């Protein structure tokens, strides 16, 4: 969005997939921040990314964004495993690239994975899931991990059905939601194996804040009842998940050994996607206690919190001050990482 | 892809769509080449894009590549057309602000790569952002998807023989008829028969496999009539969105074109449709066949065909100025 575009380097970490490095200068950049946008974003995330790149100019960190297969196939369920593999491939590339370019020590360069919106799912999934060594793509450990506005899509839809979305009131959205579920359930039962029934964009965008296309199977994941015993792949950040369930995700960060550093969560204080019935402070403390195993570890970054007056994506002209604050928290996190 | 990536500028031509500009600050860049393709032929393509970008560095042309809505997804040609028009509008404004407007004599060329060639012809010949006129147009490896599938069914694809492909093709037919509320077919099965290797809706697969012989995609089939070519190549003059000339570049060893297609006759017929049998002079005389070129010119053995292709583009752009 800055006039004249943003200068940088377009890399190929696979033959099909790319990562864009933001850079204007000769300066040394041994360290790397890989930013993972929302599902279906690719390199097209805006929000605070320009301000972050501008702020990282004087530093020893260069900002990366990337494309995944899920950037192009944003409508399918069961996507986080593939996302995670491609992030790992991108991290491997960045690590060799930064060694080759600036030399120094082989593993001097530090890597931080930042998730934005539903990109935060990829961050937690990267850290929490099994890391097998199967040969028929090992994930490297991160020096840091950030999740910006990790919000439940399930609970966001509940809030849309309660309050409305845009011009549309609850009474107008409801008939479409009920029709969409009925369509999605019918497709799950009746569609041929391997096919995906894409639901109408006209209908889904009335109920879905992300405004990305939806298959029947993917939509069902977002609306079917979360089981008190277990939720879906996407449903990592719902406020009514049990401590047992948080132990399977946040609690597995310590066990997998892929974060040799801190996890910082940055909630948005005026996040319009989060229901007013959700206590955000309780939610962060429960994630902290799950992550730290009730004081046994110190993985959770205490500097995690709720950005005052920030919206979900911090998009507005209103959001100049929260954006600047958010960017300053990222630079402070990154500064603490390089000070020993 | 080159060691250390390739430097440039990432632009947002809409809120959600982007175009990457290959450029350096050492030379001014009043002129612009917009390079278009489907998923795999666009912003994230390999092909000959690195060679083209490097070759334009000393010139007054910068190279743009873009994401469409159809790049994400993989009626689509009207949407493609609109998004190319939006990107061209952005490029023109950007380059006007940077290097001056009509007094600087800035030029815009639209280049279609593989699947992007359909978008180039549709942009030019179809009768919502209003489409701007182009100073030039290039179509590289324009191929019939219909005849590419026919060729796969006759000769196989990859490690599959036609015998191995036929049960997959028949199942996809059976899966598609049952579907015909948009239904995507299994990508692991459609990629066995479809050379472009992108997801197909059930209607699109039936459109490509059913012989009307024509859907809106079917622009470059060799068995299309002169009357049907008049509606596409013939409408370039009448729409008035091409100021300069149309250069078409076939790949000599294109594996997706059937061996039986007479490429020389196909160039003669497109030329005659484009120029209306000598009434107009729109067809570029440097159009032709690149010797030994594969569809994408991607392999390590394609250095010579890539050089040939790049020089055709450089000479075309040089002539335009």
């Amino acid at each position: 969005w800055p006039k004249g575009g943003l200068p940088g380097i377009l890399h190929h970490y696979t033959e099909t997939l790319v990562t864009f490095e933001y850079t204007t200068t000769t300066t040394r950049k041994p360290h790397s921040l890989l930013f993972v946008g929302g599902l279906g974003d690719g390199l097209a995330t805006t929000s605070y990314l320009a301000d972050l790149a501008h702020a990282l100019q004087p530093t020893e960190w260069s900002l990366f964004t990337l494309t995944l297969t899920s950037s192009y196939q944003s409508w399918g369920l069961g996507h986080l495993d593939r996302d995670t593999n491609e992030i790992a491939q991108c991290l491997k590339y960045i690590k060799e690239y930064k060694t080759e370019k600036f030399g120094g020590s082989a593993s001097s360069g530090k890597i931080v994975l930042m998730g934005h919106s539903t990109g935060s799912q990829c961050v937690l999934h990267y850290l929490s899931r099994p890391n097998p060594h199967t040969h028929t793509v090992e994930r490297m450990p991160l020096d840091g991990a950030i999740m910006q506005a990790p919000v439940s899509d399930r609970e966001a839809i509940q809030w849309v059905l309660a309050e409305g979305l845009g011009d549309r009131t609850p009474a107008e959205i409801r008939p479409v939601f009920e029709k969409l579920t009925s369509m999605a359930r019918e497709a799950a039962r009746d569609a041929d194996a391997g096919t995906d029934v894409l639901l109408p964009l006209a209908m889904t965008s009335l109920v879905y804040p992300a405004h990305t296309p939806l298959s029947a199977r993917r939509f069902l994941s977002l609306t079917s009842p979360e089981s008190p015993e277990s939720p879906s792949e996407d449903d990592l950040f719902s406020s009514d998940l049990s401590d047992e369930q948080l132990g399977k995700t946040f609690g597995m960060i310590r066990e997998q050994g892929l974060l040799r550093g801190k996890l910082m969560v940055l909630f948005s204080g005026a996040d319009q996607s989060v229901p007013a019935w959700v206590d955000k402070d309780t939610l962060l403390s429960r994630w902290r206690n799950a992550t730290d195993h009730n004081g046994e570890a110190a993985i959770w970054d205490e500097n995690s919190g709720i950005i005052p007056n920030a919206s979900h994506a911090l998009s507005n002209d209103d959001q100049a001050e929260p954006r600047n604050f958010l960017v300053n928290k990222v630079l402070g996190y990154l500064s603490a990482l390089v000070k020993a």
